[PDB]
């Protein structure tokens, strides 16, 4: 499944319910919605402290990326991480357009694909690819 896709489609829809239209395998991306929706309440505290603690400006932006996402997966990477770093990016996404610096989506969005197609992708794949994190999911 193309990841570049999968990042898009997720980003959009987070900012589509805020009333932003941003200018940018249909059972991988609405299972992938609903396990970000249930990771965020799940583990409300962290999703809330990420969100209020961020000092995102657009100098600091990729550097608070890079430093996140090599936190979350240091210890190694399993579905529950992906979905943690999906969140994390959709985070990152909405404080960008709350804070009036809306462009910053579109830097995030290459950073998530990126990292996906350069970082995630073979763990993906050894593990069966998207499919496998569907059936995990249920479907
Ligand atoms: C260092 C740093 C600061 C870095 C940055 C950061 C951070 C801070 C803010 C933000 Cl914003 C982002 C990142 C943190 C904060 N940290 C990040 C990691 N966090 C994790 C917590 C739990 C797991 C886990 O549990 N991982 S797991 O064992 O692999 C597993 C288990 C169950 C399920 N899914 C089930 C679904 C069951 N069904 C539902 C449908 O009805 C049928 C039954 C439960 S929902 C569900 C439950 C959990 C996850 C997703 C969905 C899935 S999963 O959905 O991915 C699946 F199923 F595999 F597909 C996988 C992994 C990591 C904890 C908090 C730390």
């Amino acid at each position: 499944y193309d990841n570049r896709e999968i990042v898009m489609k997720y980003i959009h829809y987070k900012l589509s319910q805020r009333g932003y239209e941003w200018d940018a395998s249909e059972v991988v991306h609405l299972t992938l919605r609903q396990a970000g929706d249930d990771f965020s309440r799940r583990y409300r505290r962290d999703f809330a402290e990420m969100s209020s603690q961020l000092h995102l400006t657009p100098f600091t932006a990729r550097g608070r990326f890079a430093t996140v996402v090599e936190e979350l997966f240091r210890d190694g990477v399993n579905w529950g991480r992906i979905v943690a770093f999906f969140e994390f990016g959709g985070v990152m996404c909405v404080e960008s357009v709350n804070r009036e610096m809306s462009p910053l989506v579109d830097n995030i969005a290459l950073w998530m694909t990126e990292y996906l197609n350069r970082h995630l992708h073979t763990w993906i794949q050894d593990n069966g690819g998207w499919d496998a994190f569907v059936e995990l999911y249920g479907p």
